[PDB]
């Protein structure tokens, strides 16, 4: 996250922490997570398709810290990676950037709700909040684009939405992002999502419910001048969540 406050998960406590387990012992963050139902975490397959070993992944609920074992934390297997059949990624654009991952417990055991942990309501069909709405973004990511090394604390910052016809336009990304793509940015460019934040919340506050409207997908640089963050629109992906998590 570009710019922003630091956070912590009693703030995002549907935020899951994605790390992957490499060949020799060591641990790294790969990207950020939903808990959008007690054993399902949702994500980007962007996140895992390289590396489509569900064994290799660690999901942590209720953690605050990337080196820091958070009090009430869960620590979870991958039961279940599921990626979406038609992901592909183009010089910019990712296609059906959409993840499921379920979880388990080493005692077979789902995410138990608490304080620091619960889950994130999925938007209705057809009822995405208009142009101009603030939503919030949560990740783990970049704080400069120049950055190689990830913040240690949770990061969280508002952003506004920007209609698909805006978003098309040439010096924007033209015909590369696609009504199944929701575009997200600071009006001044100083604030955004970046690497790392990948898989990660865009929750927007409509009609008085918090809901999961966008999974941080892709974007031209980081809080670059015309170049939105792209976000994975989850209302579109609501018949294909319902089947993968029956
Ligand atoms: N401009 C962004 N918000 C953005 C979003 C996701 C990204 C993923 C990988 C690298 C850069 C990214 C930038």
């Amino acid at each position: 996250i570009i710019g922003g406050e630091f956070t912590t998960i009693e703030n995002q406590p549907w935020f899951a922490a994605i790390y992957r387990r490499h060949r020799g012992g060591s641990v790294t963050y790969v990207c950020g997570g939903s808990l959008i139902s007690p054993c399902w975490v949702i994500s980007a397959t962007h996140c895992f398709i390289d590396y489509p070993k569900k064994e290799d992944y660690i999901v942590y609920l209720g953690r605050s810290r990337l080196n820091s074992n958070t009090q009430g934390e869960m620590k979870f297997e991958v039961e279940n990676l599921i990626l979406h059949k038609d992901y592909s990624a183009d010089t910019l654009a990712h296609h059906n950037d959409i993840a499921l991952l379920k979880i388990r417990s080493k005692e077979g055991r789902c995410a138990q709700p608490s304080r620091t942990i619960q889950t994130i309501a999925l938007p209705s069909m057809y009822n995405d909040p208009q142009f101009g709405t603030s939503c919030e973004i949560t990740g783990f990511g970049k704080e400069q684009s120049t950055d190689y090394l990830y913040p240690e604390q949770l990061k969280m910052t508002v952003v506004k939405l920007i209609s698909h016809r805006e978003c098309q336009q040439p010096h924007y990304y033209g015909s590369e992002v696609t009504t199944k793509m929701l575009c997200a940015a600071d009006p001044q460019w100083k604030t955004d999502s970046c690497q790392g934040d990948s898989g990660g919340p865009l929750v927007c506050s409509l009609q008085g419910r918090m809901t999961l409207t966008g999974i941080v997908s892709w974007g031209r640089g980081c809080a670059l001048k015309d170049k939105p963050g792209v976000y994975t629109r989850v209302s579109h992906f609501l018949p294909w969540i319902r089947s993968h998590t029956k």
